[PDB]
């Protein structure tokens, strides 16, 4: 038997999304988020080894009609960003939970993941 992986899908009540791999989380906002901003036009993203807290500002999306800032799920370092997203930002629509991720972070305390809502819990966040 070997050991196994933390794998997880966690979501927040700004309509962001976290799915999990060991210490390493991809972020992104939710189909909910992108319904409701519209056409995305811009995305600023993070820069690479910024060390950053549970609730920062990280991310900044434009549409045509409206602004959202994008806030840390959890605390950590961000280790990755989706560049296509500066040429393309209209994968943020077309797969907001896929090919329109955001960002990739490295955590630093895992116990923050119970903060967040699972799929179920938000599910019925977004219907109510
Ligand atoms: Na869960």
């Amino acid at each position: 038997h070997h050991h196994h992986h933390l794998k997880m899908k966690k979501y927040t009540k700004t309509h962001e999304w976290v799915s999990i791999e060991d210490k390493v989380a991809t972020v992104g906002i939710t189909n909910h988020a992108q319904e409701q901003l519209g056409d995305v036009v811009y995305v600023d993203l993070p820069e690479v080894g910024r060390e950053v807290k549970k609730g920062e500002v990280v991310a900044s999306i434009e549409s045509v009609k409206a602004a959202a800032d994008v806030y840390a799920p959890l605390s950590g370092k961000i280790v990755e960003v989706n560049e296509k997203l500066d040429t393309e930002p209209e994968l943020i629509n077309k797969d907001p939970e896929g090919e329109g991720w955001l960002f990739k972070m490295e955590i630093s305390d895992e116990g923050e993941l119970e903060d967040l809502l699972d799929e179920q819990a938000y599910q019925e966040f977004c219907a109510q």
